[PDB]
């Protein structure tokens, strides 16, 4: 009768859809397939020869894991080309410093065997790097979290990138999988002096013919303040600016500094932090450390959604999938649902049903640790908001949130949801204003 969801653990999760079913490739060789984004089925957990994706992988992957020093892998990425293959973006890295080498992997079918093609990327060396010059981590890409993806014209490319030296794309061969010749570490989009800036993922969205660059800032970790961000261009190779046409490029921690988060804080849309709609009276979804994202359009119903692993209030470390769909802004900047997906849609909401109380979350612009609480505000019929905070409301055509909070201009989508927490139907609003703040509401 209600939603039923079917939980798995993949971190970093890469998302590919292939014969009507959709999988996730994590971090550990990891990855999990589900047929409608709810329920998912684990269906590999960790790296070991016993793992079928690469069979043997220890020496499969022998080089990388020598390079690296370590005994797994880290964010995968699996592409299909246009010779129907599967194209696995494999990288292992040392943990402790930016010691990593990046390679591919190919296999017939999705889920494997993938065979090894060889190394690309090397970073962490003591000499001369793959631009040419020696290694500096201050400049130079730890070469982890891939992404690789088709432009609307057909090329390939790999952005790329985990604090160190910052953001990078690479232009690939179609044909091979590989880079193209000559680029080292290729070119940067944003970064650069350890900035807490990883898991670059690039969505096209035909509609607003723009690019969108996703990005984690912050750590992973339950105190570590992950967040999702985007920025977006008219290039999958940039330049890429945020809501307020900020340049990404600049977008670094301070010289001689290490994790400088108050630097880069200000830069980039901030999509999703931290937060729970729980209160002291009011059981509530939340989540802490949400990130490390790949999206997903899907051109039979043209909804897109946010594939992430997130954390949990209470929990620890342990993380899991979740899904949530995103909805594009009058602006051409994209807004979550604040429940994860339980095949909602965006259908027509009356103003009947808009009315009432809504508990509100302000995701900020800060890279915080701090779970966002709920604040309370009421939207009247006389289109004006009132409560812990100010401004009016109204609703565009069909379900369209125009919404002014704090003399700052939102705007979203109102969207009907399911709470799987509270198990309720909820009406909601997503919001976003020219700064990149996120605000949603649940009534
Ligand atoms: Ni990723």
């Amino acid at each position: 009768q209600k939603p039923i969801f079917k939980e798995v653990s993949v971190h970093d999760p890469s998302i590919i859809e292939t014969n009507g079913t959709f999988y996730v490739f994590g971090s550990h060789l990891a990855s999990a397939k589900s047929n409608d984004l709810m329920q998912w089925q684990q269906l590999t957990t960790s790296v070991s020869n016993d793992n079928p994706l690469i069979p043997n992988v220890y020496e499969e992957l022998k080089e990388t894991f020598e390079w690296a020093q370590s005994d797994t892998l880290w964010a995968a990425d699996v592409t299909q080309l246009a010779d129907g293959k599967y194209y696995m973006y494999y990288n292992a890295c040392r943990g402790d410093s930016p010691r990593s080498a990046m390679g591919v992997a190919v296999a017939d079918n999705i889920e494997g065997p993938y065979k090894n093609k060889g190394i690309f990327l090397k970073s962490g060396m003591e000499g001369t790097s793959s631009d040419g010059t020696p290694y500096d981590a201050t400049k130079h890409p730890n070469v982890v979290d891939p992404h690789t993806f088709f432009d609307k014209d057909g090329k390939l490319w790999m952005v790329y990138g985990s604090y160190s030296g910052g953001i990078f794309i690479l232009e690939m061969n179609p044909k091979t999988g590989f880079p193209l010749p000559g680029q080292g570490y290729g070119k940067k989009l944003l970064g650069g002096n350890h900035s807490r800036i990883e898991g670059p993922y690039v969505l096209y969205n035909p509609d607003t013919q723009y690019y969108y660059l996703y990005l984690s800032y912050g750590g992973l970790d339950a105190t570590g303040g992950y967040n999702i961000r985007v920025a977006r261009s008219k290039k999958p190779d940039g330049p890429y600016y945020d809501a307020e046409g900020n340049p990404m490029l600049d977008v670094r921690g301070k010289g001689g500094t290490f994790f400088d988060d108050r630097s880069i804080e200000p830069y980039g849309v901030k999509l999703m932090g931290s937060y729970t709609f729980e209160t002291e009276n009011e059981k509530g979804t939340g989540y802490v450390s949400p990130g490390q994202n790949s999206a997903y359009y899907d051109e039979k119903t043209g909804r897109s959604y946010l594939i992430f692993h997130t954390r949990f209030p209470g929990r620890g470390e342990e993380h899991e999938v979740r899904v949530h769909q995103l909805f594009m802004n009058k602006d051409g900047w994209p807004v979550a649902a604040p429940y994860r997906y339980a095949g909602e849609t965006l259908k027509e909401v009356k103003q009947k049903d808009i009315t009432g109380t809504y508990k509100l979350i302000q995701h900020g612009k800060d890279i915080s640790a701090d779970i966002k609480q709920t604040i309370n505000i009421q939207l009247n019929k006389n289109h004006t908001i009132s409560g812990e905070m100010t401004g009016t409301w109204r609703k565009t055509g069909k379900n369209t949130a125009d919404i002014t909070l704090a003399g700052k201009k939102y705007n979203g989508v109102f969207l009907r949801q399911w709470d799987s927490v509270r198990e309720k139907n909820v009406m909601t609003f997503s919001v976003l204003n020219t700064s990149g703040e996120a605000v949603w509401g649940s009534k």
